[PDB]
């Protein structure tokens, strides 16, 4: 609602979901929560079969995980929040909708939780709009399921390098490694996303959905079957006094 | 008659030419002719490599014969699918060197045949597009064919290619990696002979053990649940929407 | 030493230079020196990255030492293979940043070493070919090495590379992805230093945990079946047809130089 602007075109069967959590679309719990609710409503609305995800304001697609949500909070809150992080990944990655990311800003690790779970990724050709899983730069590591998603996007070798170096690929490099599908002038990102979704939405819907599910079920299952353990892993880590301290920078 | 096997002079390599006009559709009869012909060549110690190609250029294979899948009884659907599986299993695990000289369009089931080979050469004609276009008809590739594609072009590219049901023209096919070479159409056959010579020069047992190490896990995923896959095929293809699309198409 | 270590503790990097002439063959002796040298650098808190290269350009490593595998006792073959496995395990799971400065030809066992590194730079000399050429010797790559190759270049390319036993010259090596950069010969060492400067700058533990996340499944496949894999090597290499293939190849090798 507040933090997610939905612009629907029911006649076309398309909606645009614009992120509106300034200054940087950080993944706060309200934002994570609002994103999933909004996606779910578009899923259950049979009028809508494709969604374009983008920032309302260009510059930052999403800054990623939000520090306020993870600093000096309750054990309860941490569990609710990593559960909400997982939920967003799961619901995006398994959505029956066609999902296209119109990446009109920088896209570090948590922004990649969103971009990598879409069906197609278009990046604006702005040298500031770098994309990748940069966890190691901050002294942390990608969740296994996010690593898996990246491996599913760019292959094992490139994921090994990208994750260890915590690379944020500038647009030409991002295209070359395959983390995005197209790079276009910034003024053409939304038109390119429209052209892309027209093509994807034209596929017979059930067959497309079944095909998508066959491709992604093993990866999604790995998180569904270990989900509580994965929350506990997060909680134990960030509940540490010493990690809490290091959040302090 | 549906499959011509032309031994090269000096043996070693044979050319298998598809001849089930008009589009080399994989009828049940053609499927079993391909399997027997391949087995003969395997068992003949004079032959260790085969080039697969159409007798007439234009269409490599249109794929599955939709008439085997539209008017028919549940048992017919099941026996047909068992034969489709058999062809994939036997090609994919063949001890022969298999090279495709792709001298025509190569949609879904044709692309199956191609993807099971060790090397794929595509004639440079803009009509000769290759891919797994099942979703165009509202159908999906079976898991083992999806795995064969992923094993060819990687996960991301397969995710896109299968969902969009894409047929790649030659330059795009080469870029995505679904074929290994693109050459002028009047050179496809000679190029295949040159390319298979590289493979024929490998110590034969070592080559075969290596091929098996690369492919056995993928094949075994189907071997372990082959009857399940037949019943899933029969249930899926028997749905009324699917039947209507095939009949319309036919 | 057959392994020359040149340290730069202030920069946190050491260069490990192979010096087992004439072609840095992986004898049992040399294998164990490499394992120990790597463990000493791991344990030394001053070092976090290592560049592997040949002291003498021309051959990075000729790979496994055929004289260890030809006409020897079954226990010799087993002990040899346990050491080969040990080198792969230690390299592949090293907590160090490992960069190969590939300054020579790099056939199968050499490629074992290169593929276990985090980054591979190949000198642009048309004779400096890299690949898993086991099938040209009438043998095959072990499953774990096949997995390492697939983890480097993907399934399709591994299929072709392994069956054909390809030794990729530099341009083809870069195109297939088996190395990460191809540079003029006189830049291979400087490129490796530039590369490793960047890798060593990453928060160390996070890098290590990430590397483990990417590699533990592959390594575990050998660890859990390790003595079976020794048994399989001995049984396979002992076949008379394989002994024959290996002694013919050895004989061919000797003839091509003397
Ligand atoms: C189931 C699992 C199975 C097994 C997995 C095995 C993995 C493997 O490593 S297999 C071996 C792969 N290695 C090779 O193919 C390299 C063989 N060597 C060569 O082609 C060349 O020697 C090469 C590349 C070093 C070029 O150097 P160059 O100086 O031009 O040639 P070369 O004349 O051979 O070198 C000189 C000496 O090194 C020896 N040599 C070279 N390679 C080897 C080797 N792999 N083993 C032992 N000796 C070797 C030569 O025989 C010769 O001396 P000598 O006959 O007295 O031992």
């Amino acid at each position: 609602s507040q933090r997610v602007l939905v612009e629907p075109d029911a006649g076309a069967g398309v909606a645009v979901m614009k992120f509106k959590n300034p200054p940087v679309n950080s993944l706060s719990l309200e934002f994570l929560t609002e994103l999933v609710i909004s996606l779910e409503k578009l899923e259950n609305d049979k009028s809508f079969r494709g969604v374009i995800l983008t920032s309302d304001r260009p510059g930052v697609f999403s800054a990623g995980l939000d520090l306020t949500e993870m600093c000096g909070r309750s054990p309860a809150h941490y569990a609710g929040y990593w559960k909400a992080v997982q939920e967003l990944w799961l619901r995006l990655y398994q959505s029956n909708l066609v999902l296209v990311s119109a990446i009109n800003g920088a896209c570090p690790a948590g922004g990649c939780l969103v971009a990598l779970t879409c069906d197609y990724r278009i990046l604006a050709d702005n040298p500031r709009y770098c994309i990748g899983l940069n966890e190691t730069q901050l002294g942390i590591i990608a969740p296994f399921w996010l690593k898996d998603t990246l491996e599913n996007t760019i292959g094992h070798r490139a994921a090994e390098r990208a994750l260890q170096l915590g690379l944020l690929f500038p647009p030409a490099e991002a295209l070359q490694v395959g983390i995005v599908d197209q790079v276009v002038p910034e003024e053409q990102v939304q038109s390119t996303a429209l052209s892309a979704i027209a093509q994807w939405m034209a596929i017979p819907d059930h067959a497309r959905q079944l095909t998508k599910a066959m491709m992604r079920k093993a990866t999604a299952s790995r998180l569904v079957t270990q989900r509580d353990a994965d929350v506990q892993n997060f909680v134990s880590f960030i509940s540490k006094d010493s990690i809490q301290k290091s959040l302090q920078m």
